[PDB]
């Protein structure tokens, strides 16, 4: 499955515990509220997280501060109000990593209540 792919989270709906860590790009599943859902593999490479000990964490609040923005958490909660998430952009993701920037693509998942949050080097 190609980041960025129209229908991605139909592909990504299918994945288990495992599956996730063979994607070529990061990807991060939260719930409404911004609380990590799951984490992939590729997604702890970029930013120096271990994917089994962010589980349960809130990304916007305590793993990624510098998302905390109207730019990339605004962004998030428009989508989840709006029931529409999609949207992708280029950000820097710099707190307790080297900075470096990305390509982010943020789309709802099918579930509809979990939201995913991919993500590539640039
Ligand atoms: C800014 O503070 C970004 C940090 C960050 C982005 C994404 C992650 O999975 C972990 C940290």
């Amino acid at each position: 499955v190609a980041f960025g792919s129209e229908d991605i989270e139909n592909t990504l709906a299918k994945m288990d515990d495992g599956q996730l860590d063979g994607l070529a790009f990061g990807a991060i599943q939260l719930d409404g509220d911004g609380n990590i859902l799951q984490y992939n593999a590729a997604q702890g490479d970029i930013t120096g997280r271990d994917p089994k000990q962010v589980i349960g964490k809130n990304f916007f609040k305590d793993v990624a501060p510098c998302t905390d923005s109207p730019e990339f958490y605004g962004k998030f909660k428009e989508g989840v109000a709006s029931g529409n998430l999609n949207t992708m952009f280029e950000y820097t993701f710099d707190y307790q990593m080297t900075p470096t920037k990305v390509k982010v693509h943020m789309k709802k998942a099918l579930s509809g209540d979990s939201y995913w949050v991919f993500v590539k080097r640039v």
